[PDB]
């Protein structure tokens, strides 16, 4: 039994606070299927969305969320999952599958791709339509709240982690220990490699200790660079989660030669990419960008065998202002997931 | 039959014009030779040595060049060349052979290099000492002159083409026509892609559309992501050869999504990195450090091939400093190539 | 628009080894996602040989109308379809594939184990019309020539992805081994990727084919052993791809690699070849299985093409001399490809 | 300090038993060192050596023994280690340096290597000259008889694994539960691949278990591709220690489509390769040849850090022959390995 009108967080322009408004519930479509939501986890995507922060625009007005997890209630014609199946609707909300990048393994990159939460509403709700096709597949008896970062958080990270080239055996840094970070420092142990986190407050190392971090930097006590390289010579990889772009720079540092750092921050901006020393090092610097379907099956079975654990605090939707102020103060310890079916 | 005192242009301090000088030569030990010079490339990493660009610094008095080429007159112990081989002293000068980087095929990244023209004298004399394990080998009846630029500008820009990984029937864009970038264009059609060409002045992309560029761009009038967009929809590839940081900003405007562009030029200083843009297109930035041993047999072959051919201007030793002039009024036709043999 | 014909003429196999008969097919009318092409040639791949005599543990269906080298006009559009009426397309062997497999989603739909294979599990090109997955069918441009372009939808595209699969770069060597339908164009691929090129075969009109396509070096394995000749020559292969009908040929071709060459493996003779193992093991040889292409593979193939880089040796037949193709194929006399000319 | 003459484990004609001899020490050489041998691991590869199963044939007489680890004890001119240095002497037990295999990455593949306890004359002895330029490096406070494997095994299908392409998270098959694939058991799960372990008799398999695998398969009770293919759908890799063709076929017949297969093991002559199935499914077969230099030094690290260890018994120099039969019929577990300096 579908409800006709439902409660979402609604941002209407740029900057302002969100409203918990009553919406109607849509009837989904060809492709489509409606969710109920269990859960949503608040990426800092969602905050650079509401606060306009990127050149390319949300819609307005915008519910977000590409963390959403819950329960398909109701299928569109062509439908590809049934009522009753767990799933998730991520930031990938659907592809063109016939174009350059679809064909060829990077369906990520299809510029004719649609993004929950940000060009088409998100998991910020009671209920969310979804493309079948493009949804994650979850367990029948998952945790839906711990599952939650997995959607965005997990997958990205570990996307991130591939694009690095780093090996069993060899030395990555996590920089940024945040929603991303905290498994990004996971999945990087689950993939053999030893990790060193890079942050500029201690609760966020102490953080990545627990998680199975091998090395902690504070960069406002420490130049990292410095540190990482007198410690182990180096780092093969590194992945930089942060918000801030003096960590892209720092993540330069970090490096030995032939290293390659991945991009998952979204800062706005640029930061300063020193020339003479990424040419003589062969430093490869690669953007990453959230991952494909397979992608996200291979995140979530890591998750499902307990390799990975997002650190999670529950919020009601109503918090969503809250939820953001601390956000933007650093004071997250890990990630907070809107409890959406619980209040 | 070798002299004891050879002439020599040698720098004395940063900044400073070069003098001809008599200088001592000395006796190859292990594993060296002594290399008579036919010929030396001028490479605008001779003018930023010079001019200490770099934050690594050259040693100082220094004789440049890493272009050279020539006939080997005397062996020392251990030489790995023999008397009357034609042989040229690259960049990668040395290397140890037992680290990471060597062993990996990496050895262009090994620390413990020296550097020809740079951390030991070069090419810009009558003859250079050098490490006969590390020699570019030449066929006997090479024409000396025209494949100096092989030596550095040839095998940086083919290796960082491979760095680049576009493919045959792909686009790449070169950034900066000069002593790297027109024989990049040439290694570029040779290695089946589609050539779009990036400078500053239409001599210089006249240069490119010689040498088989399909598309040019002055980008001083034209914005060249813009137009590259626009005709082709972006490149598969990009190489920077230019010798200024908006290049490189430029270089990542012209890619399509999942492109690459690996970097040569070396001006000091960064540039600045967009770094949305670089997230949501998945665009991968690669620094690019001359070539290793192989490449550079392998960039030799395409030479002796037909397939690239280095545009060379001769000129005298003593006229180093009018050459160094042209170079940074940007008035070089490709290489100037010292003809130190006559 | 086109009036379609309720009936066309087909060449049919109606059991294994069996003589094709032209026959009187209905014409479909095409459902959600399907298109009907009015077919202008149809290349003969080997492959239609091995299907028409069950040559496979992978079985064709029966009835069967070969072809998947099948290019033509868009004349009528199912629901939903991709292409247009008076599109000019081409049906391929890989004729659909699911979409949201492992394979499809990773850029390997060639490996779907969901696809269906045109001429082989559904009806192809050897008919006036054939039904097409409007998804997943070759783009040509308006002007093509069709009898010229039709091998590039299944020789052209295969051999295309296999020297990518090979690995060899620029300036390096491969040997094509079988010049035939795939391995004529084969050469100028190599060639047109750079690479210098040794051609084999066992009769010297076909290395008299590859020379004049570009060929660098050519070997009769009956005149000379491959793997020593190649070996002088150059000091062997970084890379190989058997285009050939023959196992021995296979063997051959991991003789002329240096170590750590790449041989890439077209060719589909019933059975096995021996592989050495300690030869093998100590010269890190890559061995690499290599099906058709994807629609990206495709569309690059074709792009080779359009560029004047690749030109199939195309002679024409009719429909109805099938057979006598075919009889052939089976000794060897086809200079590169036969397309039959359905259009004319 | 260095005695004149030393005992020595040597065979004089194929098949035939080896006897122990005295045989003089040796002096160091340049670039050489004496390696007092602690302990050497017996691999099935000293097996064919003596039976003389390969086509390029060994130096006879011979002393075997490719796993000998040791203190170093004598330096010859520019030996790369020290008096005192813990080392090992592997298969690839000299290379050129500077052919196209070498610089590369790949001096596995030199055409002018030396091949310890094959070409030269190995660890089945007291003391051992190596090339100090290719020596493992082990620690001081190193375990001898555990880490001895790891000179030849280990690195052999650490290297082996890496060709496989597997990744974490995927199936790989190993095939063989012996030395080499006890070992391989391991680097796999250190890896994160999961793992199915391939053998024809159960004592293997709980081997295996014992060491993680997931899924063990008896290879004469079961077909291995049909239990494989149904219980997970098919390995993304696989990689073959056996020393017989049929588990070579049956390593093709695990794979999924795409999958990759690497071959470690040497037995004599050939296998069918199906060629209808390796086109279809895009299979790769990849020959690998125990590793670099570099290769020899991340095999290392995992057991140093405690991911891989070993299953050695200890035996002494006297019981080669009887170890040998052991090996024959199938009935070692794991490794065994010579304890020498006891
Ligand atoms: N590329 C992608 O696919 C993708 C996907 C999801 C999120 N993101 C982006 O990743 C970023 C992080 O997202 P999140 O949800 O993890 O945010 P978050 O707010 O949970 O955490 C950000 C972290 O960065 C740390 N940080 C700040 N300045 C730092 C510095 N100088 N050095 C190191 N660490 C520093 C903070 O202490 C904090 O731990 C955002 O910009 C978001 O838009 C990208
Ligand atoms: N990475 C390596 O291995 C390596 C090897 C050799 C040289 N280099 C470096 O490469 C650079 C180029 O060397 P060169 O010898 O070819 O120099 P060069 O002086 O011959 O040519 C520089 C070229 O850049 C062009 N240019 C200048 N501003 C430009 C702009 N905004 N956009 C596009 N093009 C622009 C100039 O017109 C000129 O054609 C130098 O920094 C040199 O030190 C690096
Ligand atoms: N893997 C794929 O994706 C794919 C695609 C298309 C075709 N094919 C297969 O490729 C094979 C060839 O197809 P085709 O259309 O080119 O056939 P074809 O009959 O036109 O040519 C076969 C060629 O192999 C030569 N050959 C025979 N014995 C040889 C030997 N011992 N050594 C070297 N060459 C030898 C013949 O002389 C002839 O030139 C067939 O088995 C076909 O089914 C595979
Ligand atoms: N390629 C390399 O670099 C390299 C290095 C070292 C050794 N090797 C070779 O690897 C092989 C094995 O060496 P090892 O020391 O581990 O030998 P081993 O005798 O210790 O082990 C061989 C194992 O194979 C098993 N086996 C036999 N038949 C089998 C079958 N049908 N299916 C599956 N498993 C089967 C046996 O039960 C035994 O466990 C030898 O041929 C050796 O020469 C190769
Ligand atoms: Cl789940
Ligand atoms: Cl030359
Ligand atoms: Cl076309
Ligand atoms: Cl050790
Ligand atoms: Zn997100
Ligand atoms: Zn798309
Ligand atoms: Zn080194
Ligand atoms: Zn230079
Ligand atoms: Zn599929
Ligand atoms: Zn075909
Ligand atoms: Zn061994
Ligand atoms: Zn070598």
């Amino acid at each position: 039994m579908i409800p006709k009108t439902m409660k979402a967080a609604v941002v209407q322009g740029y900057g302002e606070p969100l409203k918990i408004q009553e919406v109607p519930v849509r009837e989904p479509g060809r492709y489509e299927v409606l969710v109920k939501v269990m859960a949503c986890g608040v990426c800092h995507t969602d905050l650079h969305a509401v606060d306009g922060d990127w050149p390319a625009k949300p819609k307005m007005p915008l519910i977000p969320g590409h963390e959403g997890v819950g329960i398909v209630v109701a299928c569109g014609p062509d439908a590809m999952v049934k009522e009753g199946d767990a799933v998730g609707v991520p930031w990938l909300y659907s592809a063109c599958g016939c174009c350059d990048y679809c064909i060829t393994g990077w369906e990520t990159l299809c510029e004719a791709q649609q993004n929950g939460g940000y060009s088409v509403d998100g998991g910020f709700a009671e209920y969310v339509i979804a493309d079948s096709r493009y949804v994650g597949h979850l367990k029948s008896n998952v945790n839906f709240l711990e599952i939650a970062p997995i959607l965005c958080a997990g997958v990205t990270v570990y996307k991130g982690l591939k694009e690095t080239e780093t090996k069993p055996g060899e030395w990555v840094a996590i920089s940024g220990i945040g929603g991303l970070g905290h498994v990004a420092v996971q999945y990087a142990k689950a993939m053999g490699m030893h990790v060193a986190a890079i942050d500029v407050a201690d609760d966020k190392l102490e953080l990545a200790k627990k998680l199975g971090a091998d090395l902690t930097v504070n960069a406002k006590t420490t130049d990292p660079g410095t540190y990482l390289h007198k410690e182990v010579g180096g780092m093969h990889g590194a992945l930089i989660t942060a918000v801030s772009p003096i960590a892209f720079k720092q993540g330069i540092d970090v490096l030995r030669r032939k290293g390659t750092i991945a991009l998952n921050g979204l800062p706005p901006g640029s930061f300063e990419l020193p020339i003479f020393e990424t040419v003589l090092k062969r430093i490869t610097v690669r953007g990453s960008i959230v991952g494909t379907r397979k992608d996200l099956q291979e995140a979530l079975d890591f998750a499902n065998e307990g390799l990975v654990k997002a650190t999670v605090t529950s919020a009601k939707l109503e918090d969503i202002n809250d939820v953001f102020d601390k956000m933007k103060k650093g004071q997250i310890d890990g990630r907070i997931v809107l409890d959406i079916a619980g209040s």
